[PDB]
């Protein structure tokens, strides 16, 4: 298999997961989060870190060009299947500029051809810990045993970038104070949520975990925490496509909350993103075509149907039409393989703090359809 990457064998350094268990991070596969491995590293190009740090950026911009599109039309709003009682709720989401902290992208690339849209994970995002600090530290260690080129670099702002926005955040939006939730029995000890609370710390926010079912409701529609006091900023790993759908979600809309991801975030976090995004920019280098199932539309000669939700795929091949799950609620896809390293198939992972690229993190999974790719390697970039 021809490449312009390599994946790099390595010797794990000996204490790795003492290293983990000293800072809180649980590296085992939970909820979609890798597992950390380390036997190997990515090596990658500056010239190959600028073109993912360009696409990234641009492909950002796209997609908030989608979401106005979406905001602005109940047919498109329906098609992203975005629950009708919570449209107001959403909308005035987008209308008021509700501020955001990432995103992560998925890219498909090997360095040859163009790199190509998978999904925006624009919401619940996983493995942040790993790409923002775990690897950073690899990085320095495995420098400083001697064990990579002389000039290694890593395409990674990630922690300082998520600082300085929560600085902006506090300074020019008013988030004096950040509670954060999940839900119980999750992921509240993966080592996420803590890390984002000391960079929240860091960057002289007040902050406060609560489980989801801490949450109260006030006699005013307001949401507490465990004090009885206000929630007025409120960070969550737990994605609006459940949020939106369930009990009581109805009173969101008044809750007088702001959130992080905002609700907004809601129409780029879900597969109808990617035939919005080949409709609205036709053949762009960096997407594939795609198409609501339901709707009439070119035949493909090999495609995959997924359904739009994030909650499994099948691929079609020889100019077929639609299949176990049938068409409705799904979109097609062209086919479109991950690079095979080995074994296994690998998936850039490139983020987004707000609307700036922040860096890569680099997934392998021995299965080509996987909603959460099982396996987290470091890289590093030369040159
Ligand atoms: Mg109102
Ligand atoms: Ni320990």
């Amino acid at each position: 298999h021809h490449h312009h990457m390599e994946r790099v064998s390595i010797t794990e350094r000996p204490d790795w997961r003492e290293k983990a268990h000293e800072y809180g991070f649980n590296f085992h596969t939970m909820y979609g989060e890798p597992y950390w491995c380390e036997d190997a590293y990515y090596k990658l190009t500056l010239a190959q870190v600028e073109k993912l740090e360009e696409v990234t950026a641009e492909l950002h911009q796209m997609c908030l060009k989608v979401v106005e599109k979406v905001i602005a039309s109940d047919e498109l709003m329906t098609k992203f299947r975005i629950p009708k009682h919570t449209w107001s709720f959403v909308r005035q989401s987008w209308l008021t500029h509700q501020p955001s902290l990432y995103s992560r992208l998925d890219l498909a690339w090997d360095g040859t051809g163009e790199p190509k849209l998978l999904e925006n994970n624009a919401d619940t995002p996983t493995s942040l810990y790993e790409a923002a600090f775990f690897q950073w530290i690899w990085l320095e260690d495995q420098l400083n045993a001697g064990n990579l080129p002389e000039g290694s670099d890593q395409f990674n702002s990630l922690q300082e970038k998520l600082i300085d926005r929560f600085v902006e955040l506090r300074e020019q939006y008013g988030f004096q104070l950040l509670h954060l939730t999940c839900c119980r029995d999750t992921v509240e000890d993966r080592g996420t949520i803590q890390y984002l609370q000391d960079c929240a710390t860091e960057a002289e926010i007040a902050t406060e975990f609560l489980y989801i079912d801490d949450i109260g409701l006030g006699e005013k529609g307001q949401f507490t925490d465990l004090q009885d006091q206000v929630i007025s900023n409120l960070f969550k790993l737990y994605p609006w496509e459940f949020m939106l759908r369930e009990m009581f979600s109805t009173k969101l809309e008044d809750a007088g909350v702001r959130w992080l991801e905002p609700a907004w975030k809601s129409i780029i976090s879900n597969k109808a993103l990617l035939p919005l995004l080949w409709e609205m920019f036709p053949n762009h280098p960096n997407l594939l075509p795609a198409y609501f199932a339901e709707d009439d539309h070119p035949q493909m000669e090999k495609y995959v149907v997924k359904p739009i939700f994030s909650r499994n795929v099948s691929i079609i091949e020889n100019g077929k039409t639609i299949g176990p799950y049938g068409e409705e609620g799904m979109i097609v896809q062209q086919f479109h393989p991950l690079p095979k390293f080995g074994d296994s198939y690998m998936l850039i992972g490139s983020w987004l703090v707000n609307d700036q690229p922040a860096g890569i993190g680099i997934r392998e999974d021995r299965a080509l359809i996987t909603q959460d790719m099982s396996r987290f390697y470091p890289h590093i970039f030369v040159e």
